[PDB]
């Protein structure tokens, strides 16, 4: 059983050194928290939070990093070797890179204005990397709601709770142009914009992701507060401002007559939203881990121990 109190007595100050880095990181680097929340999430809906996703190429094993919710997309893994290396060095071989993940994602929420709370430790690292799994397990921006009930329920979060409450992580952080420009110019191959996006909200966003335009600029996901971890994405989706598809169908969809009074109360209430923030990300990493003696302690994250 994982247990927040896990690394007490052999590395006490592992959450607090995680923390620093991630503080140095922002500076030059204000998107850092949310890349980290991110990459978190990627791992646990891939065999779990296994620290799978961190793993390099190998000729036995492709990567996740090319995995399509992934490649060009996903980033900050030299932060996670540079905090992984000052744990290892207060540390040694003492701190699973499943773990540090875990809790950078934590520290980085916390950091980003959220709630602040102790994560379930006691994850070891995977023996491999799973790309296929990655390409069939990772959400995509285009799902419909059904679709993304199923890719929830898929890995072990059947309540709906779960999926409003994590979607949540859209409160900060870029996405880039190429995943809305259905939304903005030919939605459904009906060559009208989703008619669930606000005509206002509609226009900004062509500006900014122009037809024939750059597909990798970035736009923030929530718009009124883009860097700070707060419940306004909710208020976002009331007001059909959600930015992707999958944000905008937990109010909209013909599906959402379950997820709708969720949206709605982490909308009016912070600490509603938070509370359900944590007991879903805790959920979420408790996902298939492995521990006790299964798998490894990782020195180096990218590669498994030789
Ligand atoms: C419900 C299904 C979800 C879908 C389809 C989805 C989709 C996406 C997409 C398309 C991007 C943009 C990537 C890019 O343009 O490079 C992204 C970014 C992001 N997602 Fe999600 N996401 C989902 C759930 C979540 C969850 C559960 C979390 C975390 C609890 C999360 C946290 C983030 C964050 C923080 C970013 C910004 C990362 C950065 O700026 O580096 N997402 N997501
Ligand atoms: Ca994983
Ligand atoms: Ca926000």
């Amino acid at each position: 059983q994982l247990t927040p109190t896990f690394y007490d007595n052999s590395c006490p100050n592992v959450s607090n050194i995680v923390r620093d880095t991630i503080v140095n990181e922002l500076r030059s680097d204000p998107r850092i928290a949310a890349s980290i929340l991110r990459l978190h999430f990627h791992d646990c809906f891939v065999n779990g939070c296994d620290a799978s996703i961190l793993l390099d190429n190998t000729t036995s094993f492709r990567t996740e990093k090319d995995a399509f919710g992934n490649a060009n997309s996903a980033r900050g893994f030299p932060v996670i070797d540079r905090m992984k290396a000052a744990v290892e060095s207060a540390c040694p071989r003492t701190v699973s890179c499943a773990d540090l993940l875990t809790i950078a994602a934590q520290q980085s929420v916390t950091l980003a204005g959220g709630p602040s709370w102790r994560v379930p430790l006691g994850r070891r690292d995977s023996l491999q990397a799973f790309l296929d799994l990655a390409n069939a397990n990772l959400p995509a921006p285009f799902f419909t709601l059904p679709q993304l009930k199923d890719s929830f329920r898929n890995v072990g979060l059947n309540r709906s709770s779960d999926l409003v409450a994590l979607s949540g992580g859209h409160t900060f952080g870029k996405n880039q142009c190429r995943f809305i420009m259905d939304r903005l110019y030919n939605f459904s191959n009906t060559g009208l914009p989703d008619p669930t996006l606000n005509t206002t909200y509609l226009q900004t966003l062509r500006g900014l992701c122009p037809l024939n335009g750059n597909l990798s600029a970035l736009v923030d996901f929530d718009l009124r507060t883009p860097t700070i971890f707060d419940n306004k994405y909710y208020v976002n989706l009331e007001e059909q401002k959600g930015l992707i598809q999958s944000d905008q169908e937990l109010f909209s969809s013909p599906n959402a007559t379950d997820t709708i009074p969720l949206v709605r109360s982490f909308a009016n209430s912070t600490q509603t939203f938070f509370n359900a923030f944590v007991e879903a990300m805790d959920r979420m990493g408790n996902i298939t881990p492995l521990t006790g003696t299964q798998g490894q302690i990782r020195l180096n994250c990218r590669v498994v121990n030789s």
